[PDB]
DNA sequence: GGTCAGGTCAGGTCA
């Protein structure tokens, strides 16, 4: 069946005038102070608990132990992340009904239904609504991360941003009704306000859409030769290349707005017509050339690039890009090293000249964003040794790379991850299930790879950091798993979490050993496995004693196999957590 | 039973 509720706003419900008859009468009063409520005074020092206190006549929950426990799913619902849910047996389970009065009168069987039901009601249609009401939720597109600001500032912000684009042609208004292809959100982003568009759900033409960018990626394949995979790449670059590495990395500002759709209609016009039929190719042109999109209960058209949000925008810019760079990229220096994921260029020289050159090449051709280049180059005012690409950093002296991570000062790490599934739901008497859907390999998967654990151009104690970090990752999602079973679960009757944390550190050090043996490198000495679990155990650790009381029997018992070959690796590395993990909020308090 | 090929689901990366 369905045992989970999710903690998302979007499944709220407008609160009717009265109590539907099926609920109890107590509620209007709620209702009512609501109502009030929102009339009440919007002022800008705001807490959701407070003001919820009032509304909410604590006599519906009787002793304060009820209320108290009731609360704590409104905190969750306050500190909520994305696709976060709860069990819908937490809202009657365990809950003292001699203390609520109105239930005392009835039978006591159904009471935890009415309750279940009752309890229900307030969260759908007062608590999330007012949250609604007072805050708007916006997804920090930083893993999970939901930021809460308030709806007044918010709404202030994306009329000012709209205003700012009705001024400027990138939004005009069509005015003839035509279907809307999605709606355009403005989300903030630093300084710049990433207008993005969620479409609306198309079923029938989605396998057609597929089609269609496999076979842009196809013309990608077969003309502009791909620019090969990134990790040969810097490896035989920093083979081929002795000296002091100069380089350079650039953000092009606006890359998907500033593509000229006319230049790009008329490329894929260019297509040959095996590769892309001309039915086929009149739709992506008509496609890209109109846009239309509803904001306020109004449709507009984009005249301003690719739409951010579309599914065929991505490949055409791509497209477009690829092609437009192609003539630098056919023949350069046999030196030098390039590669550009997405609107996002790197390049590589031993000789400083080229280097500085290509940011000026780069700069004229397309008009770029100053912050975010990073580049060692001494005529740049911060030249850095260290410079951030694709999810890497990449050392141009040391040669050696290691997992980017972004954790802001005071980030919640169990935001980084998705522990409920709407689709396939875990019962909340299966722990077992949970624990282990959770840890399942996939989630780290991408830092299980040659790059990371390769040792043709990594060090070895570069090899043990990158794995270590992976393993502080993995045990954060464990601890937040372990919260996720206590706040929901609620199971104390539970001893099978050894094993699973047990299974889990051998199959990922085996995992990881198995990758670095096939990447064997020529820095590469002896490599155990013993020490390589030791040093899984040894970050888990450094982990779980963040919250040492309530882990103590765990951690006590993890101390009762950590061997430590050469004597490169410092090894005061893996016996204190790294300064990345030990500010991040590993506790969830209500912050409004 | 042991491979594969297709398909599906899942959680993660990048921009
Ligand atoms: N549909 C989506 N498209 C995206 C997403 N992220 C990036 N993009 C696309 O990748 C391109 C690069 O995005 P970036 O985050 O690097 C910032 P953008 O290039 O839009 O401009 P600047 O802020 O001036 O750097 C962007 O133009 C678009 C996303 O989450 N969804
Ligand atoms: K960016
Ligand atoms: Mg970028
Ligand atoms: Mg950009
Ligand atoms: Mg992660
Ligand atoms: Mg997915």
């Amino acid at each position: 069946m369905v045992h989970y509720y999710r903690l998302s706003l979007k499944s709220r419900q407008k609160a009717p005038k009265i109590v539907n008859s099926k609920y109890n009468s107590i509620l209007n009063i709620a209702l009512k102070n609501f109502r009030l409520c929102k009339k009440h005074k919007t002022k800008k020092p705001v807490q959701i608990l407070a003001l919820l206190q009032e509304i909410i006549p604590k006599s519906y929950f009787g002793t304060t132990t009820n209320l108290k426990r009731f609360y704590k799913v409104v905190e969750k619902i306050l500190t909520q992340s994305s696709f976060e849910c709860i069990h819908l047996s937490v809202l009657h389970k365990c809950y003292d009904y001699d203390a609520i009065p109105w239930l005392q009168n009835v039978e006591p069987n159904l009471r935890p239904k009415l309750l279940l039901k009752h309890n229900l009601f307030l969260l759908d249609n007062i608590v999330k609504p007012i949250i609604a009401f007072y805050y708007k939720p916006i997804k920090t597109l930083n893993g999970h991360e939901i930021k809460f600001i308030r709806k007044e500032e918010y709404i202030s912000f994306e009329s000012k941003v709209f205003h700012k684009l009705k001024k400027m042609k990138y939004l005009v208004e069509v005015q003839d009704e035509v279907k809307p292809r999605g709606v355009l959100n403005i989300i903030p982003k630093q300084d710049n306000f990433r207008a993005i568009v969620s479409i609306f759900p198309d079923s029938a033409r989605k396998p057609f859409f597929k089609l269609l960018t496999s076979k842009i990626y196809k013309v990608l394949e077969e003309k502009y030769k791909t620019s090969g995979s990134l990790y040969t790449c810097w490896s035989e670059f920093t083979q081929k290349t002795q000296g002091q590495i100069y380089g350079i990395k650039v953000d092009i500002r606006d890359a998907y707005g500033n593509v000229k759709i006319p230049v790009l209609c008329k490329l894929i016009q260019s297509i040959p017509t095996h590769l892309l039929d001309s039915e086929k190719k009149n739709f992506i042109v008509d496609h890209i050339s109109n846009q239309f999109v509803a904001f306020r209960r109004k449709i507009y058209k984009w005249n301003h690039g690719l739409l951010q949000g579309d599914p065929l925008s991505g490949c055409l810019c791509e497209l477009y890009m690829a092609f437009m760079d192609r003539l630098y990229f056919s023949n350069l220096d046999k030196d030098a090293f390039i590669h550009r994921t997405v609107d996002d260029y790197f390049f590589c020289s031993p000789h400083p000249h080229k280097v500085y050159d290509f940011e000026l090449l780069i700069k004229g051709v397309y008009q770029v964003n100053p912050t975010k280049t990073r580049t060692n180059l001494p005529t740049h005012r911060h030249p850095q040794d260290e410079i951030p690409y694709c999810g890497k950093i990449f050392n141009l002296t040391t040669r050696q790379v290691r997992t980017l991570y972004k954790l802001p000062p005071n980030y919640e790490i169990r935001h980084k991850f998705k522990l409920w599934n709407f689709n396939n739901q875990i019962s909340d008497d299966n722990p077992a299930r949970f624990l282990q859907k959770a840890m399942d390999f996939p989630f780290i998967c991408n830092s299980f790879t040659k790059f990371e654990f390769n040792t043709v151009f990594n060090d070895q104690r570069t090899v043990f950091a990158n794995f270590y970090d992976a393993m502080i990752c993995v045990a954060y999602k464990f601890d937040a798993a372990m919260m996720a079973l206590r706040t929901s679960f609620l199971v104390n009757d539970f001893g099978f979490i050894w094993l699973v944390l047990s299974s889990t550190v051998r199959a990922y050090a085996s995992r990881a050993f198995k990758k670095i043996v096939t990447y064997k490198g020529g820095k590469y000495r002896k490599v155990t496995f013993q020490c390589l679990k030791s040093i899984a155990w040894r970050a888990f650790l450094a982990v779980l004693k963040r919250r040492t009381e309530i882990y103590k029997g765990l951690i006590d018992r993890i101390k009762s196999k950590l061997t430590m070959h050469d004597g490169e690796v410092d090894a005061s590395y893996f016996c204190k957590l790294p300064e990345k993990f030990r500010f991040v909020k590993i506790n969830r308090k209500a912050s409004i």
